[PDB]
RNA sequence: UAGGCAAAGCCGCCCGGUGGAUGGCUCGGCUCGGGCGCCGAAGAAGGGCGUGGCAAGCUGCGAUAAGCCCGGGGUAGCCGCAGGCAGGCUUAGAACCCGGGAUCCCCGAAUGGGGCUUCCUGCCGGGGCCGAAUAGGCCCCGGCGCCCCGUAAGGGGCGGGAACGCGGGGAAAGGAAACAUCUUAGUACCCGCAGGAAGGGAAGCCAACAGGGACCCCCUGAGUAGGGGCGACCGAAAGGGGGAUA
RNA sequence: CCGUGAGGGAAAGCUGAAAAGAACCCCGGAAGGGGGGUGAAAAGAGCCUGAAACCGGGCGGCUACAGUGGGGCAGGCCCGAAAGGAUGCCCCCUCCCGAAGGAAACCCCGGUGACGGGGGAGUACGAGGGAGGGGGUCCAGGGUCUGCCCUUACGUCUAGAAACACGGGCCGGGGAGUUCACGGCCGUGGCGAGCCUAAGGGGUUCAACCCCGGAGGCGUAGGGAAACCGACAGCCCGCAGCGGG
RNA sequence: GCGGGGGCGGUGGGGUAAGCCUCCGCUCCGAGACGGGAACAACCGAGACCGGGGUUAAGGCCCCCAAGUGCGGGCUUAGUGU
RNA sequence: CGUGGGGUAGGGGGGCGCGGCCGUGGGGCAGAAGCCGGGCCGUGAGGUCCGGUGGACCCGCGGCCGACGAAGAUCCCGGCGGUAGUAGCAGCGAAGAGGGGUGAGAAGCCCCUCCGCCGGAAAGGACCAGGGUUUCCUGGCAACUUCAAUAGGCCAGGAGUUAG
RNA sequence: GGACGGGGAACGAGCCCCCGCGCCCGUACCGAGAACCGACGCAGGUGCUCCUGGGUGAGAAGCCCAAGGCGGCUCGGGUGAC
RNA sequence: CGCAGGUCGCAGUGGCAAGGGGGACCUGACUGUUUAACAAAAACAUAGGUCCCCGCGAGCCCGUAAGGGUGUGUACGGGGGC
RNA sequence: GCCCGGCGAACCCACCUCCAGGUGCACAGUCCUGGGACCCCCGACGGGGCGAGAAGUCCCUAUGGAGCUUCACAGCAGCCUG
RNA sequence: GACGGGGUUGAUGGGGGGGCGGUGUAACCCCCGAGGGUUUCCCGAGGGGAGAGCCGGCCCCUCCCAAUCGCCCGAGCGUGC
């Protein structure tokens, strides 16, 4: 089947004015879709929250060393019962290293940043500016309990979603912006 | 002081994901009315196994296996559900429908005898094969159930069918505001036996001194007579009107 | 499919008019993604519409010194196209009328006093109802937050429920005074000392409808176990109504 | 509907007493909003169609909280009491 | 006109909605039902209109009839949550490591070397019942295996059981 | 299998050589800490039902090692608080 | 299987394997059986003792009946109690 | 156990609750009067939430059962007798 | 999580040297050894001398190795009382 974006080329020209100022095309947009990836949903929602506003080249880079175990990726919802760690951004203490949710993305950034290089955009002011993780449909399976019962042991899919638009190199950001308390 | 200014979190709207409501639809059900009504030793119903070029299920069919023959209708397509891939059939008249035939594995009343595996196995008679042989063995085909009728020849019964029909055996729960007689109920259910219906049917009748005139079924008589811890409750018949009439 | 067995037993419908069932290009190990196509419409085979619960993102309001939900009033921020008003709404000013109610200053009388009385004065004012002038621009309505005032989840039994009384995680769909027979009664309709046909029969445009069918049932007379017997307009009070004063 | 209950009164009668048991009467709750009582079915005031204005009831008038740090006389030293 | 305006159980009186039927009048591919949000009307049950979506039916009025109205029954069926990225994937006296190869991808698949466990046996040889193709070969990884996988009793295709 | 009897033929063996026939059904694999039953790839049960080398040893005990098998009682790494 | 000599350790059945012992009371003689899934006992059974119904066409028991068990038995026996 | 990687449930759930003293269907998170608290996250425990599981087996009631007893009310076999 | 120290102008961890310490005297070599036989140059439990040997989640010294390369956060302005 077919699966839809949450927001349209033109409601994602608009945001693309409004968090940065200039306004673009709908030929300056590139998507990327994932439907039914097969790992942890509460995870991959907390890493398309973190690569939101990073570029194309910014966000392979972060994801690379969380498959390396090198940087984490911030948990700012899904942290009941989770510990704290020393992190290289500055609010949050609660941090993961999802591995598979990470390669994951990584193939989906692969393929957003293909389909920005056959539009003939510029890889290296390819901001992305929206990302969104949803719950998928499950593929059921059910676990033997003691007594006689048995309960639910699911596999609950991850659609994700991703646009990314080219805008000027002049307002672009040039490092990481890694303050969780004002992003 | 307040704003730029934001954590986690809360509320509302919009978009998306999940979900399968709602609405529309309907070759399905249900009810009612009319019809029609038995099949089986000429081996049934039921079951198993098998059968399609690619086919697992359903449907059909049975080693002649989604089929064979004949006739009537039907003329141009066809090879079921079932929208694929091939190869065919068909104008020498197919597919399809209707009537008549053929085939119809194993078990099955199953009936030569067994059957702890729907499979196995015996005797007689005929045929065939291995074999030097007419020996011996192996295989195919036919007959071989019980109880009966008949001089014999020969013939009958057996099992099945949704409900209905006839004979016999026969509760309890519940009700009675407890409960035993009682009711429930001659019911549920069981055993046996028929038909397309069955059973009943042709005055040792009913009546009341006036007369009806076999039987069954419908309306009524009637919850009347009567039965009954005369309680709960149960409960006619004659007579009259009809269907039909022998 | 479940049980050794006697037996028990589900879930599960929808492409489009036509596959026209998605060519071709980039990426991916693949599911598949992007671009591009078909179609009136993706309706895309996981296929009509596609709600809520739920989850993600965007937007609006709040957010780390303040105890939460619901209502009223006031304000902040945001929306306020259509379907509502804009002949609106608010401010000021001016005029008039005005229910119940109703001052003050100041003068006079009294009390230690808090205060009372005469006048001022049924006055200024007063719910609301009319008219006009100028100014402004949206007003009504909605979301969210804040301030002040008010406020003890729901269903249930109970004398008594916010109860430490029991039931519900949420949402969608489903889910309970029916029918017959008999009896009482009511509201109407037909006929009326009579009323109605039942079964059934004929016809029909065929379960409808028209016509026939009075058997029978109830009423017209009661008393008595039964045999048996078997009934009013005479008088008075008097509502309505009528006639007289 | 045939489970009642609260207050007051009959030293009701019983009981050590009981928010206790069982009678008699008015009223209220059940089935009655609302103000006061710090909360509180039945104690005091009062009986609610909707909106507004006014005046009072119970009770209150130093603050919380509308209205008096109101007036005269006397008592209390215990924060008794409010 | 009323020194009329509380009300549980209960009695009485009127209305709204849902599905169909008998009539009557209409709308709809220039967009019906349904769905999301909003305005207006009505004390109210509700009605009606606007914008979006949808794609073929539907509605006003009179009369009649019902399988006719849900917030609840430790209600039934389905779906989906917080709990929560939490419990568990310890215990029952074995366990892995290095190098190479395959592969998109290798701690886990194949090979060698080392290390370990059983050895009158949770473990080697045989085999009854039961199971019924799980056996062998090839290929594969959408699902299954408490993690992975290129592995597999899994999936797809083909093959296999010989008696005096 | 042997003996003991009766009957029959003119042939004839249990010895040697040579010739012919032997149908039907089962036969794969597990046989269990993953192929059976227990809803499961379940620490139970069925079946340890029968068999198995060396050293020590009373020993079919335990411990070590053969033949033979296994690392699949199907998560891995770090830390070294309670 | 024994004897002699020498010699080391904390420890010589050095690991593995592998009884703590004694006195007394209650109670059931003993071995045995038992509430699968909260009771293993002093409960049940037991050998031994004794009593009763019975000479077989018996006694006791089963069956609607046909008939059956004890009984292919016989008082040193069958059945029934304690 | 804790931390990391992977898989990934369930119980329970009207909403969801800082403390003191009162009041109230007499043992309040929600009412009254007070005392406090910057918010968020982690680990642990088991005082509270009359914590969860289970329509209390204890007690009573019902003109409710079942099983057992007999000197209950009745009845039926069986045996004896005419 | 945090906290503390160092981070090349450096002794922060390892290597090497030294100190202190635990155990108990390794290999080799020499002597003895109950007794036996290849009579005595052999076997033999074991004993003595010299040498200890092994080891340190401690201290000192010494830049031989590594404390690198890098990646982020961060006030800045207006308003009124
Ligand atoms: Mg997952
Ligand atoms: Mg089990
Ligand atoms: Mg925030
Ligand atoms: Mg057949
Ligand atoms: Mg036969
Ligand atoms: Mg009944
Ligand atoms: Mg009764
Ligand atoms: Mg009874
Ligand atoms: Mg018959
Ligand atoms: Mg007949
Ligand atoms: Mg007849
Ligand atoms: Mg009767
Ligand atoms: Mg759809
Ligand atoms: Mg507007
Ligand atoms: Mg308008
Ligand atoms: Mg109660
Ligand atoms: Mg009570
Ligand atoms: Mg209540
Ligand atoms: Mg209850
Ligand atoms: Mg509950
Ligand atoms: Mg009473
Ligand atoms: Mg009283
Ligand atoms: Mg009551
Ligand atoms: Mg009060
Ligand atoms: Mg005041
Ligand atoms: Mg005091
Ligand atoms: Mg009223
Ligand atoms: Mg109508
Ligand atoms: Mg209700
Ligand atoms: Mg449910
Ligand atoms: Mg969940
Ligand atoms: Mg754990
Ligand atoms: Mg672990
Ligand atoms: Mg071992
Ligand atoms: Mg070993
Ligand atoms: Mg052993
Ligand atoms: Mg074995
Ligand atoms: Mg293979
Ligand atoms: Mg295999
Ligand atoms: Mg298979
Ligand atoms: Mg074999
Ligand atoms: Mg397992
Ligand atoms: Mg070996
Ligand atoms: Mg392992
Ligand atoms: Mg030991
Ligand atoms: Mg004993
Ligand atoms: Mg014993
Ligand atoms: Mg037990
Ligand atoms: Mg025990
Ligand atoms: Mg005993
Ligand atoms: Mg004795
Ligand atoms: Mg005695
Ligand atoms: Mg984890
Ligand atoms: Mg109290
Ligand atoms: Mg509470
Ligand atoms: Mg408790
Ligand atoms: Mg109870
Ligand atoms: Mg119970
Ligand atoms: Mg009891
Ligand atoms: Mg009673
Ligand atoms: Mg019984």
């Amino acid at each position: 089947p077919h699966f839809h974006y949450s927001l349209t080329d033109e409601q994602a020209a608009e945001l693309v004015f409004k968090k940065y100022g200039v306004r673009i095309t709908p030929e300056q947009i590139a998507k990327a879709y994932a439907p039914e990836q097969r790992m942890s949903w509460k995870k991959s929602v907390e890493v398309a929250r973190f690569i939101k506003g990073m570029t194309l080249k910014q966000a392979k880079a972060w994801l690379e060393d969380v498959v390396k175990l090198k940087r984490p990726i911030p948990i700012k919802t899904f942290k009941k019962k989770q510990a704290h760690h020393a992190t290289p951004w500055e609010g949050w203490p609660v941090a993961k290293w999802p591995v598979k949710v990470a390669k994951r993305y990584l193939q989906l950034l692969e393929n957003l940043e293909n389909n920005a290089k056959f539009k003939g955009l510029d890889v290296e002011r390819l901001v992305i500016i929206h990302a969104a993780a949803h719950k998928g449909i499950k593929i059921p399976n059910i676990m033997p309990r003691a007594f006689g019962r048995a309960t639910p042991f699911n596999e609950e899919t991850v659609n994700v979603e991703i646009v990314a638009a080219e805008l000027p190199k002049e307002v672009v950001p040039k490092r990481y912006k890694l303050n969780l308390v004002k992003r």
